[PDB]
DNA sequence: GCCGCCCTGGAGAATCCCGGTGCCGAGGCCGCTCAATTGGTCGTAGACAGCTCTAGCAACCGCTTAAACGCACGTACGCGCTGTCCCCCGCGTTTTAACCGCCAAGGGGATTACTTCCTAGTCTCCAGGCACGTGTCAGATATATACATCC
């Protein structure tokens, strides 16, 4: 049965920050659900505010909207450039 | 004989009650009006059945061994009492700014209606990324055997 899992994902971006570092099952299992859950708050606070200004669709403006509402101060600061300038570069290729 | 003082009766005005009439809050009625209802059609979500394989469960076994439990002692800490002093509370007086009512113009934003076009949903086809399994390979580990040496 194929399982979809954020697994692949969350270890080769571990070899990008620490590239001899390996890691157990169960932490995987902590980072998959830390995945979901903020996935899950992130997009319920985007539903939410689309659902509050009378549109219809989730752009990246409530998403944005949603992490500088979920994520606390600088956290939100970084990310919000670190989400923009992908936006950027994915406007640069398609 | 004339003048001043005390006692008692009926008429004029204030107040309570009732009836006619006008004003505030709420409900019945009417009109618009848009969203719920009804009727029909169709696609698919889910119920049902079937087979396979793995986890759980009730009740028993046996062994090990570390955790739990009971007890004695001792001493550290919770708690009660007392003093003290200091800081917060109550009150009187003075200030002051909140609150309410006012300009004066201008912009922000909520609606109503309308136009337009870009972008995301949908459909079809395809291919490569992800999941799983395996052959192979280099680093780590353990020992076999030969050489220098102390007693």
């Amino acid at each position: 049965t194929r399982k979809e899992s954020y697994a692949i994902y969350v270890y080769k971006v571990l070899k990008q920050v620490h590239p001899d570092t390996g890691i157990s099952c169960k932490a995987m299992s902590i980072m998959n659900s830390f995945v979901n859950d903020v996935f899950e708050r992130i997009a319920g606070e985007a539903s939410r505010l689309a659902h509050y200004n009378k549109r219809s669709t989730i752009t990246s403006r409530e998403i944005q909207t949603a992490v500088r509402l979920l994520l606390p101060g600088e956290l939100a600061k970084h990310a919000v450039s670190e989400g923009t300038k992908a936006v950027t570069k994915y406007t640069s290729a398609k």
